[PDB]
């Protein structure tokens, strides 16, 4: 049934691959991304705090998964920067580095399957209540500010591998100021042949990739450059024997044979279902922005729902099986495409070739130096950090755009991660209502010989009617901007009924222009219950003063809650409700001449 | 200078006092106030964890300094229930119940101090930056919400006091209901004379009540209902000897004399400032809800920055002068109107009379059962009881509304109150994204015979005019529906240009209805960067299949912003905006003309 086929997209894309025009090119993809998924893979295992295994088994397990439950036909998953600095904070805060190292890896690796679980269980449930339209809600100035500031973190904290330092440093409130002064302390106690090797690594990539890009093809597989430089350095510290001799630090042992099946113990539960909540949403908001920008560029659509439910049943699965949370990536996306990518064959194809090294190739890279990594890192992090470029842009065009980038980045970087998000989030909704609080109210004339209505202020033509005040409000009436209507009517009418009728009462009990205002709510989009109250309130203040007051333009569902909210008996009928302000105008000095006599 | 007189309201109307028709009515108003102060002070004392003399003080600095600088003429300030919840749950989080008890009392008033200075500090911040518009955001269901919630907690908290049980207690999550269960638990240790004189207090109250309501005035001032009955359960309890004898809970020693003058220690600013801010946040929404209230119904209005000001210099005042922060409240507000308050002369004279009883009559209230302070409690809550009224008035009309005030009532129950009200207030906000994230679209056709046009779904009788076609989105274009809209707009009309192109490519490599689309920006409010991005997209691809977009009615806002945004180069000029959907079918059908010959 669709169903099925609709819970299992596999069954439904698989049987119609065309194996002559495709099989080739999503091949070239998937060796291309293996190739560049083995080393950052390892590379993002450290920079999360566990041990170098758990990067190989999250490059092999996740893109399968997804594969069979998966929508998106360019995205490629596994670790990437952000979410793996993420699951690094939680590891170290629960797990301080103080026999000892095995009983510490055993509790991180246990801390790390229990956020996967929960991360997965997360993205699951959304996807299965039908909430991936709250995916709409992340803004893509959130995202942007959210993810430079974590490239922010992410280059400090691979600064102190780089130059071989042992500075203990937190990702707490204003982590980053202590964090740099700390490596500035330090830095006479920096080891020469660790930065050498660093060095070493930064020249072999930025030639690598510079001859690859312009130099010509004579290859239908460009060259794998982090692949190949981890191969030159791992085999140059054990010639050389950097190790033992100059104190460079290494990679650990590398074991050989598949992932062994595992349980996240919910003993933990209470102290990291905060992070793996920030865990769920910067994997769903990062894995369905990358979808969606190429679904639309290759003319297709993805399910934001089916995707919630693939991505959870990947990090789900992972999660019994030794991995630490995945996620789309834009970079390897890119690659992946650039290289090819058709389907999700090249990602099946890519976790081959993972697969191949977990079981064979293996403990090669113990006499792998951590600065080659580190340095892997930095120069993958180019992406994230050149979105710089956008803060200007948004300046340039709205500024409530520009502040969401600003308070994001600055959010995650001069506090948490975590509570940069939340508070970006929080910004980025309140600008709605920042926006609607104060609206744009006209009062409108007929422009002459036409029957349209146009501002006064704004076109000088328009003359006002005789008897007749028409007032527009271009926006909502809702709690926020209820009161500042009212004032805006009773300011731009020039009349306030309540001190109107106060003076007329005076002056009776001791011994106005217009006989009709007609609201325009063309541009009334909504009312809420705050809304109605005041509508009401204006209806019989104008009663009281003797001015009727029609409405001309209101929407269904906007007479639908007037009607429900009671306003249809304080004086109002629905024989006031007119289809335009023309028509509004018409019937008010028809009755107006039809009362005279 | 008028800002002189601005920033001490007082300078201004005092000097126009007229003293012959008012000082009367304000006095009568000031001694039924300062009766009703006397023991709710104490009892909300009692509630807050403070000894019972700090009610007094509150009740007698803060109107004083409210009517100085405040901008309201029927707020009455003081200690309100509310708040007095919040600075209790404070107190016992930071000070457990275990000389000793001295020690305590002195350790717990520091507590109380900080959270009045830091909340006052917080207030008058938000006052001097002119961030009053920030009330605004405060829904009313919201705050219906909030205090219906926070009566349940009090209703809880005051029946061990009601029995004479010895329960510990929390406010932390879920506490609501172990609470309850504690009670039910430990109702065979019920003292019983305890319980005569709760009974006995209650029958006093509901007697004298309904009494001085239906029966005969002979009196310029009503029967002052708390304070008969806490003078008569003093003497009662002093005579009887309750206290020694039955083992009734009795108030403390009330000393004699003035304030003494204190400073806040804000060695404790980091673990309070959460629970200041959740204070300053209560104070504002409800001080400012009652003052709009009153200033509505009596003709003027309040300056909301102004009080923030006053209530902000108020608290920080009484944060030095031994109080606890105190806040408008609806209940004394009612009483100060209902008795004949004109201005905040009434004020300051409640405050002469709580300060003869700081002075002289003092320590008569030692023999005060704790019963009979719970008892006038719960007589007080009967306000905020009755707001469950709005659950089903607010599900009547709009299911929004209905879920703040539920989300909010919930959250403040089944977990913190301060968490329920941050809970509350997100919810608030994200129901305008949950409005306008799937607004109405529509395709416009002209009335017969009239230069009109509406939508053809709706209005059977309007025709497409053959060529043209009308789409019109009824909201905003931003972050949250910008993909909606395209989406629909590609629904619609019938034509995904993508598509199309694809197939006219692949047609004439190997060897559509409209020719103008005509977008009614009349409800578009504003516009976002991703609008802009979105509106691009839309004219690139139907320029791409030879579609000319017309946009007919954008206000200034939205034009200046796509112009900032780079829209008026990418194909489409200036000279396509129209003012209405009428000038922009004429001129797309003469184009079409003069372009076929
Ligand atoms: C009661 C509960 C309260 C509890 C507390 C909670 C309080 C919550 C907080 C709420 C406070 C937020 C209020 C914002 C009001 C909106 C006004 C607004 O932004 O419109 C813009 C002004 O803004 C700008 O353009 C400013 C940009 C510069 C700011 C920092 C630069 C630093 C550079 C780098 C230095 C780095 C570090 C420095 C940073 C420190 C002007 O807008 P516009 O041009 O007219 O166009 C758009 C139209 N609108 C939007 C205005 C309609
Ligand atoms: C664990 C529980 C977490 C619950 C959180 C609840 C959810 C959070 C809700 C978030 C709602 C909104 C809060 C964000 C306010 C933005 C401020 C702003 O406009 O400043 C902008 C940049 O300034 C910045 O750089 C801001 C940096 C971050 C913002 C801090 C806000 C306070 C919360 C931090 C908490 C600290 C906690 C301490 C440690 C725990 C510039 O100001 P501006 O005035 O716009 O500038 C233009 C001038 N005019 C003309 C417009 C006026
Ligand atoms: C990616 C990041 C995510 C991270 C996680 C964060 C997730 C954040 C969460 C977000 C989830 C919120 C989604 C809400 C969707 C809007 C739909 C909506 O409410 O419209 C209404 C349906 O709603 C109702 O009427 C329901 C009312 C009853 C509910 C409980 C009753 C209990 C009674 C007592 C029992 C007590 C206890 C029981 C309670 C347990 C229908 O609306 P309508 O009639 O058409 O009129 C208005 C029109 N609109 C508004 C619809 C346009
Ligand atoms: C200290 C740091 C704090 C940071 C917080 C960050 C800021 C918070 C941001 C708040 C943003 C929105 C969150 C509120 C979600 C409302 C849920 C909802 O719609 O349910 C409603 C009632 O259900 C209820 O009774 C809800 C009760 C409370 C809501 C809990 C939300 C999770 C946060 C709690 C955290 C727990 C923390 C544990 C302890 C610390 C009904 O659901 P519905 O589906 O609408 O029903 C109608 C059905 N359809 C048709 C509409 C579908
Ligand atoms: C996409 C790739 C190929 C870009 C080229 C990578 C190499 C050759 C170059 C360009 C990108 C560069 C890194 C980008 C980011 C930074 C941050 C900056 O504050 C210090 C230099 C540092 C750490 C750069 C070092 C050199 C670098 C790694
Ligand atoms: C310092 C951290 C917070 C990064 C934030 C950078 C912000 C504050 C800076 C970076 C570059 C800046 C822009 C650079 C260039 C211009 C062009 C000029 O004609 C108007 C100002 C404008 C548009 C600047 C506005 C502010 C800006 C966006
Ligand atoms: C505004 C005043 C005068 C109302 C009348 C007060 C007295 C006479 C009456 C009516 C209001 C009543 C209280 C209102 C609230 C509750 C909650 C309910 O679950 C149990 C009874 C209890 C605790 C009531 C006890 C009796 C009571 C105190
Ligand atoms: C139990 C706690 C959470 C209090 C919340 C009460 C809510 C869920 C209840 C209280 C009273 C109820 C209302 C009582 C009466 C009616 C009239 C009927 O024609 C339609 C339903 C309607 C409108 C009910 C809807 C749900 C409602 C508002
Ligand atoms: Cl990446
Ligand atoms: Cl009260």
């Amino acid at each position: 049934k669709n169903l099925l086929l609709s819970f299992f997209p596999i069954l439904e894309w698989l049987p119609k691959y065309n194996l002559k025009e495709w099989l080739l090119g999503d091949l070239i993809a998937g060796l291309t991304v293996g190739s560049l998924q083995i080393p950052q893979g390892i590379a993002f295992a450290l920079l999360a705090g566990l041990p170098p295994i758990y990067g190989l088994y999250s490059s092999f397990f996740p893109p399968l998964i997804y594969a069979f439950f998966g929508t998106s036909r360019h995205i490629s998953v596994g670790p990437f920067a952000v979410v793996s600095l993420l699951v690094g904070s939680v590891v170290e805060r629960l797990v301080p580095d103080d026999n000892g190292t095995e009983a510490r890896d055993a509790l991180r690796v246990q801390v790390a399957f229990t956020l996967t679980f929960l991360a997965g269980i997360i993205q699951l449930a959304l996807g299965l209540l039908r909430l991936g339209f709250l995916v709409d809600f992340l803004s893509e100035p959130l995202i942007s500010g959210f993810t430079t500031g974590a490239a922010i973190h992410i280059l400090l904290s691979q600064l102190k591998y780089l130059l071989g330092l042992k500075i203990p440093r937190h990702s707490g409130p204003f982590s980053v100021i202590y964090s740099v002064i700390s490596v500035f302390h330090n830095i006479p106690n920096t080891n020469i042949a660790t930065l050498g090797v660093s060095l070493l690594s930064f020249v072999l990539l930025l030639v690598v990739k510079e001859l690859n890009k312009r130099f010509k093809k004579k290859l239908p597989v460009p060259i794998p450059a982090e692949l190949i430089v981890v191969i030159l350095a791992t085999l140059i510290s054990y010639y050389f024997n950097l190790a033992e001799k100059y104190g460079v630090s290494i990679v650990g042992h590398i074991p050989k044979g598949l992932p062994p099946p595992s349980v996240p113990d919910l003993s933990l539960f209470p102290l990291v279902i905060g992070d793996a909540i920030a865990i769920a949403i910067v994997g769903l908001a990062v894995s369905i922005s990358v979808g969606k920008t190429f679904a639309k560029k290759h003319g297709y659509q993805i399910d934001g729902n089916q995707e919630l439910i693939a991505l959870g049943l990947m990090n789900i699965v992972g999660s019994f099986f030794s991995c630490y949370p995945a996620t789309g990536s834009f970079s390897r996306s890119a690659v992946n495409e650039s290289a090819g990518g058709k389907t999700q064959v090249a990602g099946i194809v890519a976790a081959l070739v993972v697969l191949l090294v977990l079981l064979f190739l293996g403990p090669l890279f113990y006499y792998l130096p951590k600065a080659v990594l580190a340095a892997i890192i930095i120069v993958n992090l180019k992406g994230l950090l050149m979105q710089f470029k956008d803060a200007p842009k948004l300046w340039k065009v709205d500024k409530l755009d520009f502040l969401i980038w600003l308070v994001t980045f600055l959010g995650v970087v001069f506090l948490s991660v975590e509570i940069g998000l939340l508070v970006g989030v929080g910004f980025s909704l309140l600008t709605v209502l920042l926006r609607t609080q104060r609206p744009r109210t006209s009062v409108l004339g007929r422009i002459p010989g036409t029957d349209i209505y146009r501002d006064v202020k704004q076109y000088p033509e328009a003359e006002e009617v005789p008897g007749v005040k028409i007032f527009r409000i271009d926006s909502p009436i809702y709690f926020a901007n209820s009161e500042y209507f009212k004032e805006r009517l009773k300011r731009k009418t020039g009349v306030d009924p309540v001190k109107v009728l106060a003076a007329r009462k005076k002056a009776l009990k001791k011994i106005v222009d217009f006989h009709t205002l007609i609201l325009d709510f063309s541009a009334v989009s909504f009312v809420d219950t705050v809304g109605v109250k005041t509508l009401k309130e204006i209806v019989k203040e104008y009663r009281e003063i003797g001015v009727q007051v029609y409405l001309a333009g209101c929407n269904a569902s906007v007479v639908e809650k007037l009607e429900r909210g009671g306003f249809f008996d304080d004086g109002i009928t629905k024989e006031h409700l007119f289809l335009s302000v023309h028509d509004a105008v018409l019937f008010a000095q028809a009755r107006k001449a039809l009362a005279e006599q």
